[PDB]
C-alpha cells in the first residue's frame, strides 16, 4: 500500500542539490553579526551581475509598518532588530516576521538592502571582517550555480523571526486573477503525453490554483526543495495561493513507468524561472509524480538538482 513517506523514496537515483541544506545549516551555526554581512557580501555580489525584481506594492504595503519602525531607530537600536531576526529572537517585531509569507519577508529584506546601501539604516559595519566559518560558507555559496545561490538567500531569509504557535495569523499577498484561458500556452514534454502532468504544469503556469488542485487526490501531497511533504488538498491549495504564484515551468523531457496497484510515477526534467530574477535565472528542477489509475496526484515531489548533468540524458 502506499503511504507519503513511502512515495518519498520514487526515482531515488535522482541526484538534489543537498548542497543547499547542507550550506544552510553552516550558516545557521554562525554569529549573528556574521550571517547578516554574509548575506550582504552575497547580495552585493550577485547584484553585479544579476538584479533583483522589485517586490510588489501589496508586499510593500504589508510590511510598511515593521519597515518604519525601524527606520525610526537610532543606528543600534536598527543593528539589534536585525541580529533579533536573524537570532530568531522572541520580539513583537520578530513575531510580525514570522507571520509574513516569503515573498513579504524577501521585499522586506529588499528594501531594509536599498536603505543600507543609501545609508539610511545602520550598514554593515565598515572594513568588517567575517569570521573562519562565515569565510568559508560564504565561498561555498559564491561557487553554487545561481539557481542554489537564490535558494539559499531565499532559505536563510525565511528562516528568520519567531514563531509562536501553528494557528498564528498568516499574512500573504493577494491571490492574483488566473490567466484567461485564451492567452493561455501549453507546454511540450519530451515522452510525456500524460495529461494530468501536463494540466499541472499548464494550471500552475496559468496562475489556475482552482483548476489545480482538483488535481490531486484528498490525502495527497507536494513536496517543495529540501522541505517535507505537504498534505491534503487544504494545504495544497493554501501553499499555492501563498508562495506559488507568477511562476514560469519549462519542462523538457520525461519517463513514466508502472508503480505498484496500477500506479504510475513520471519523472520529468527542465527548468523554472521565478518572477523574482525571470529569465535571468534558470533553476535545474526535477518533478516526481506518483498517480493512482484514475489519474490523481497521490504526490509529487519538485527537486532542485544538483547540476545540469542531472537533467535527463
Ligand atoms: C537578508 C539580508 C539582506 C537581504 C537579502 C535579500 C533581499 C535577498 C533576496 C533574495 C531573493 C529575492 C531570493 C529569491 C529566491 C527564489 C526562489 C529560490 C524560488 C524558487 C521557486 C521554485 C523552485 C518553485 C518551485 C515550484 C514548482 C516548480 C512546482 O511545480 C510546485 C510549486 C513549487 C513552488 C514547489 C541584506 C542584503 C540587506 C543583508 C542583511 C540580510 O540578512
Amino acid at each position: 500500500p502506499f503511504t507519503i513517506d513511502s512515495a518519498r523514496g520514487i526515482f531515488p537515483n535522482t541526484l538534489a542539490a543537498d548542497v543547499v541544506p547542507a550550506t544552510i545549516a553552516r550558516f545557521s551555526q554562525l554569529n549573528a553579526e556574521d550571517q547578516l554581512a554574509l548575506i550582504w557580501f552575497a547580495y552585493l555580489e550577485m547584484g553585479k551581475t544579476l538584479t533583483i525584481a522589485a517586490p510588489g506594492a501589496a508586499s510593500m504595503q504589508l510590511a510598511e509598518n515593521a519597515l518604519k519602525e525601524i527606520q525610526a531607530m537610532g543606528p543600534l537600536q536598527q543593528t539589534q532588530a536585525m541580529c533579533d531576526l536573524a537570532n530568531r529572537a522572541d520580539t513583537p517585531l520578530c513575531r510580525t516576521y514570522a507571520s509574513w509569507s516569503p515573498n513579504i519577508k524577501l521585499g522586506f529584506w529588499y528594501r531594509l538592502g536599498e536603505l543600507m546601501e543609501q545609508g539610511f539604516v545602520a550598514p554593515i559595519p565598515a572594513g568588517y571582517q567575517l569570521s573562519a566559518n562565515a569565510n568559508a560558507v560564504l565561498a561555498t555559496i559564491q561557487g553554487l550555480e545561481s539557481g542554489q545561490q537564490i535558494t539559499v538567500l531565499r532559505n536563510a531569509v525565511v528562516d528568520m523571526g519567531f514563531t509562536a504557535g501553528k494557528d498564528g495569523k498568516r499574512i500573504a499577498e493577494p491571490v492574483v486573477p488566473p490567466q484567461d484561458t485564451a492567452s493561455r500556452t501549453k507546454v511540450s514534454i519530451e515522452g510525456v503525453t500524460n495529461a494530468t502532468v501536463l494540466n499541472y504544469m499548464d494550471n500552475l503556469n496559468a496562475n489556475d490554483f482552482d483548476t489545480l488542485i482538483e488535481l490531486f487526490t484528498s490525502d495527497g501531497a507536494l513536496q517543495p526543495p529540501f522541505q517535507r511533504p505537504i498534505v491534503g488538498k487544504e494545504n495544497v491549495l493554501r501553499f499555492f495561493r501563498e508562495e506559488c504564484q507568477n511562476l514560469k515551468l519549462i519542462p523538457e523531457r520525461g519517463v513514466t513507468e508502472p508503480a505498484e496497484d496500477g500506479f504510475t510515477q513520471i519523472k520529468v526534467t527542465g527548468k523554472v524561472q521565478t518572477p523574482w530574477f525571470g529569465g535571468n535565472v534558470g533553476m535545474n528542477i526535477a518533478w516526481r509524480f506518483l498517480l493512482n489509475p484514475e489519474g490523481k496526484i497521490f504526490f509529487v515531489a519538485i527537486d532542485l538538482l544538483a547540476s545540469p548533468k542531472e537533467l535527463l540524458n
